């Protein structure tokens, strides 16, 4: 199984892993959507190095924190590797192999009554013109007894998901970000990109028509289609301003991972160009399907009710070459793992319609995503 230092991404576009080090890359990604920022220009002058001496292809690869204010982990590998995710996905269809683990401790950040009072108050205040919607998240922490294996998890990982932009990423404590995101927030392939913003969730049913039935009452549900409305509404106004063209569906589409329904609306168009996968990237991260709108009003309510830093959840996961093309998607649906230590993450979009218990059970499915990977 793969080694807890190599970078692994699984997606209908690009599947590849990396091996090695070549530079590390933690300049805080904060106006990245600038081709004068340092960001960009620090990005551009070590791909020069790179290719300096001598690394074929340079890639930059990892992910970004929800703050880019805070540092990046992000570096370029000595050499990478394609695979097919066709491949991937016929070889996981098997009985998957798992660690014997034993639990030290475990502890929900916050417990259920703090969360619900959390979504009370984003409630009241998205009830206000003041902000429109805010996006509150828990954690689940794990301790263990033992170091725990990515690798076998990883394999768990993607037979659980098969379909998901599936992510394994070392990082500089040691730690691995994990994860089965179904948001691409910014694809580059040549001059043309395109985005598929989720928000709006309904659980999954063993029961065909019923399944069925979930999904149907999901595109039907207003709280649900307000939610995502806000989300797409943001980002068209800020992708105008930023690309020749531009194609936008006027309703969502129906998405699924294994647990939820999601509303889903696919933008694509075409990038002024002097843009890259970070410019453009950069510019909508984080949407409001992950801070809130308007951003910085939601950003700063989240500040105040959530009793831990995201860091690197909520963030992006992906690459960009020095030929400008890349994929990055949410990160979500996801772990933090560092030797005994894991930390499972999940948010939901509160608006007006949310109950307290609705958006702590929201965020319960989605914890099961990865609580599912770990068993
Ligand atoms: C913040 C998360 O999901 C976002 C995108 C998909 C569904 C979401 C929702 O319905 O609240 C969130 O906007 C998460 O999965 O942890
Ligand atoms: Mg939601």
């Amino acid at each position: 199984t793969l080694a807890p230092n190599r970078f692994f991404f699984m997606s209908p576009y690009r599947s590849f892993t990396t091996s090695g080090c070549f530079a590390r890359f933690d300049e805080p990604a904060v106006n990245g959507d600038s081709p004068d920022s340092p960001f960009q220009q620090k990005l551009a002058a070590l791909f020069a190095d790179a290719k300096a001496q001598g690394i074929k292809n340079p890639v930059m690869v990892g992910a970004i924190p929800f703050d880019p204010r805070q540092p990046s982990s992000l570096y370029i590998p000595e050499s990478w590797q394609s695979f097919s995710r066709q491949e991937k996905q016929a070889s996981a269809r098997r009985f998957t192999r798992s660690q014997s683990l034993n639990v030290v401790e475990r502890q929900a950040i916050p417990e259920q009554t703090t969360f619900e009072q959390m979504v009370a108050r984003a409630a009241a205040l998205t009830a206000t013109p003041q902000v429109d919607k805010v996006v509150l998240s828990r954690l689940i922490d794990i301790t263990t007894d033992a170091a725990i294996d990515s690798g076998v998890l990883l394999e768990r990982l993607i037979a659980q998901n098969p379909v998901s932009y599936n992510f394994h990423v070392p990082l500089a404590d040691g730690g691995v970000l994990l994860g089965a995101s179904p948001e691409l927030l910014l694809r580059k392939d040549g001059e043309r990109f395109s985005s598929i913003p989720l928000a709006g969730s309904a659980r999954r049913q063993p029961d065909e028509v019923l399944d069925r039935e979930a999904g149907n009452r999901l595109l039907a549900s207003e709280k649900d289609r307000h939610e995502h409305e806000l989300v797409t509404q943001a980002m068209k106004e800020v992708l105008r301003e930023r690309s020749s063209e531009l194609h936008v569906p006027s309703s969502p589409q129906l998405i699924t991972t294994p647990t939820l329904w999601h509303l889903a609306t696919p933008f694509e168009g075409k990038a002024n160009s002097q843009e890259n996968a970070l410019t453009l990237a950069c510019l909508l991260h984080p949407t409001p399907a992950l801070s809130g709108f308007p951003h910085q009003a939601a950003t700063q309510v989240i500040a105040e009710l959530e009793p831990f830093d995201r860091e690197l959840f909520g963030g992006i996961v992906g690459w960009c070459d020095s030929e400008g093309n890349g994929e990055w998607v949410v990160t979500i649906r996801c772990a933090k793992l560092r030797e005994n230590q894991v930390r499972l993450f999940a948010g939901a979009g509160i608006v007006p319609a949310s109950s307290p218990l609705g958006e702590w059970r929201e965020t319960g499915v989605k914890l099961s995503t990865m609580l599912n990977v770990f068993g």
